[PDB]
Formats: structure tokens, sequence, C-alpha cells
């Protein structure tokens, strides 16, 4: 079943092609042949600058035929710099702009955290630390939901949110729309039971990023455990005749999650997409699940005083 229902009513492949980190001269290229080996969800942000670029693909291939406008599942992210009631419309339609799209499918909230307004994306203290919105979680997202009454999105959801902050959009009052959608890190070393679980419960889908254990992160260090070269994994991929990195996307699938793995080489966005014919037992699901080290690969020290940083 390659798609899943939405808390909207709306539909949303299970795999995506992630773009952070994919370089401008290198996504276009990506997003095209991601398109035409069968892809119809990319997932994108605002601050991974990117966007036109990526959009220039989808442009081409809506322009081609390749695919219908409908068919395809097009999600971005709401900056932290942009968590003001009067900012959050317009970085919605820089990103529609960029894209060159009249809605997304999914638009998130993609980190709790709001900063200061202006150029920076980090606007920082002379010591070093994030400068502070004073906008909650709250107010964005109102903020939110007024895109879903414009026109602009189709639905909303968040990203990086701990249980107490999902439970605290859950617990709004006069709450309009509930999130879609949660997306977070998890990966064979970093397992999220317990925050998948509620998210779960409460019907929002929770989308993993980083499934590979993002080796090309910049802050990556060489002796970092590597989810790709883990003999253990390696041997589960063996036994069923597929890559380690497709047992780490099929992994995701079996426990109900849409999942995101960013590549710009054509050959893996071929292979990445080559999940949908065999299945992991439960004992290697649980296998897998047996390697939580709580390893964190996406988180930020500049960001660890934020009243809203998630990972405390
Ligand atoms: N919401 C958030 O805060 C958030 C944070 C992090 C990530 N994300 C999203 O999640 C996406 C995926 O996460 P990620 O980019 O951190 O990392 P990832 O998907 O875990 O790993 C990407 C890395 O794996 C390599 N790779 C891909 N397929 C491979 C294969 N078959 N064999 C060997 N290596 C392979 C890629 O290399 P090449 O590209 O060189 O082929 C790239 O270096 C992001 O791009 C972004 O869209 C969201
Ligand atoms: O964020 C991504 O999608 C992928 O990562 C990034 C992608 C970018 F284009 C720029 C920075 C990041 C960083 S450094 N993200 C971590 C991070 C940001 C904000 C807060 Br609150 C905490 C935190 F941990
Ligand atoms: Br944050």
């Amino acid at each position: 079943a390659s798609r899943i229902l939405l808390n909207n009513g709306a539909k949303m492949p299970i795999l995506g092609l992630g773009t952070w980190k994919s370089p401008p001269g290198q996504v276009t290229e990506a997003v095209k042949v991601a398109i035409d080996v069968g892809y119809r969800h990319i997932d994108c942000a605002h601050v991974y600058q990117n966007e036109n670029e990526v959009g220039v693909a989808i442009q081409e291939k809506l322009r081609e035929q390749v695919v219908k406008r409908e068919e395809l599942f097009i999600v971005s992210k709401l900056w932290c710099t942009y968590h003001e009631k009067g900012l959050v419309k317009g970085a919605c339609q820089k990103t529609l702009s960029d894209l060159k799209l009249d809605y997304l499918d999914l638009y998130l909230i993609h980190w709790p955290a709001g900063f200061k307004p202006g150029k920076e994306f980090f606007p920082l203290d002379e010591s070093g630390n994030v400068v502070p919105s004073d906008t909650n979680i709250l107010d964005t997202w109102a903020a939110m939901e007024e895109l879903v009454d414009e026109g602009l999105v189709k639905a909303i959801g968040i990203s990086n949110f701990n249980h107490l902050q999902v439970e605290m959009i859950l617990n709004k009052p006069g709450l309009k729309y509930k999130p879609a959608v949660n997306q977070i890190e998890c990966h064979p070393y970093l397992t999220q039971e317990k925050l998948i679980q509620y998210c779960q419960s409460k019907g929002i889908v929770v989308t993993a990023y980083s499934p590979l254990g993002s080796p090309d992160r910049p802050w990556a260090k060489p002796e970092d455990p590597s989810l790709l070269e883990d003999p253990r994994i390696k041997a589960i991929a063996a036994k069923h005749n597929k890559t380690t990195a497709q047992v780490l996307i099929r992994f995701p699938m079996q426990r109900n999650l849409v999942v995101i793995p960013k590549s710009v080489t054509p050959e893996r966005i071929a292979e990445n997409f080559k999940v949908f014919d065999f299945e992991l037992s439960s004992q290697d699901m649980t296998t897998l699940l047996s390697y939580n080290r709580n390893w964190r690969v996406c988180a930020l020290l500049s960001c660890t005083s934020h009243k809203d940083y998630p990972f405390h």
C-alpha cells in the first residue's frame, strides 16, 4: 500500500525524496529522476535554500505531463524566523513561488522554536545563543490554520515536536485543524517508540527523517556510528537480497511511518524506491528496533536554551 490516509482525508505517499543538502546544481536532476522512476512525494524546506531548483524539476515534469499535480504530494516547512502572525503567509507564499505551485499538500512548522525575524536563519547574540521570538507554538498554529482556510495548503503539521508540544497543540483552545503529521528523526539508532506510539494513538502520521543516519550531515565526525555500515543491518539486507539502504527504508514503512531518504545520485534514487516488493519479518523488525542507542544526529547546541527546544 503506497499511500497512508491522513486525518485531513487526503492520501500521502509513504516514500518521498528528501532534499536537505542536495546541491542546487544537482537537485533539479535528482527530482526529475525521482519523478521518472516513481516518486510522488518531495520533502522540501525554505531553509534548505534549494526550493527554486526543486521547483524547476516539478514544473518541468508537470509541463511534460509525466505526472498530474493531483498525483504529487509536495511538503515544505515554515522556518523558525517566520513564526510571527504577520510573516507566516508570506513565508508560505515565497515557498509556493519558488516551488512553482499554487498549493502545498502539507506545510509543517519546521521546529517548535521561533527566532527573531530578519535575514539571518539563526540570529545569534554576541555569545552565540539563538535569539528567540516571543510567539508560542499555539499562535503559530493558528496562523497555519489560516493557510488551510485561504487555500494555500491542503494539510498542516509539525516537525521536531516532543510529546508535550504535540499535546499542547492537541489541547489548544479552539483548535480548528489537528496536525496531520509530525516529522521526526527516526532510524535504528533512534527508534522513537514512545513518541511514535503517542502520535499514532492521536491519529497523527509520523514521517521519519534521516532514515539512513544522515551520513552527509555537515557536523558528522569520522568515528560516529554508521547505519549503512553496520554489519548487523548488512546481514539482514543480505538475507533479503536487498541493500542496507533498502532495509533502512522498508523498516519505517512497516511501522506505518512515512519515510524520506535523500539522494542526489540517480542510481541510488532508483534503488531507494525498490522497496515495495519484499517484507521484513517481525523478528527482523524487533531486531532492528533493538539497535536503539538514543543517538540523535539532528540537534543544535546554539538552540538548546530556547524555551521551546524539543530535546531537553
Ligand atoms: N524536519 C527536519 O527537521 C528534518 C531534519 C533532517 C532531515 N529532514 C528531511 O529528511 C531528509 C532525509 O534526511 P537526511 O538528508 O538528513 O539524510 P538521509 O536520508 O538519512 O541520508 C542521506 C545520505 O545518504 C546517502 N544515500 C542515499 N541513498 C543511499 C544509498 N542507497 N546507499 C548509500 N548511501 C545513500 C546520500 O548520498 P547521496 O545524496 O550522495 O547519494 C546522503 O549522503 C532530508 O533531506 C530532509 O528532506 C528533515
Ligand atoms: O532542520 C533541518 O531540517 C535539518 O537541519 C538543518 C538544515 C538547514 F538547512 C540549516 C540548519 C539545520 C539545523 S542545524 N537543524 C537543527 C536544528 C534547527 C533548529 C532547532 Br530549534 C534545533 C535544531 F536542532
Ligand atoms: Br527548536
